[PDB]
């Protein structure tokens, strides 16, 4: 009888939180994500990633991105 | 991959950021969430909400956070 549920679905998600570093703001979203990916850290912390991969590579798409990227090119080279 | 069509999701991932004024690193999750809920924004809206009052409603009932409007901080206060 201590051990309840929902705290522990908050316990998943307080992984899938430490696991990405987000700060203690964002448990409402690892909240949504396990509960899509039937709570399996091991799917949803797949799609998080896949997510990241995916936000990160769209912008990098419009080549939108002042870093220091320094070598960017295509095909062959340019010539530097 | 299939572009064109990538960039829609994006479109409803942004609505989902900004309604919930979150900032622009949070994009990969905006992304999971509508993955699943059938990208339906209307129907994705309804898992963070119930998510949001599900941590925040989680919260209040042991007090953790959830701002204490008064301990929060002090800085100082020496007038007299």
């Amino acid at each position: 009888g201590s051990p309840l549920g929902q705290d522990v679905f908050l316990d998943y998600c307080q992984k899938l939180l430490e696991k990405f570093r987000y700060p203690w703001e964002l448990m409402p979203l690892m909240y949504v994500i396990l509960k899509d990916a039937d709570a399996n850290i091991e799917e949803a912390s797949r799609r998080i990633e896949e997510g990241q991969y995916v936000v990160n590579e769209y912008s990098r798409q419009h080549n939108l991105n002042i870093y220091d990227g320094g070598e960017l090119r295509n095909t062959t080279r340019q010539c530097g």
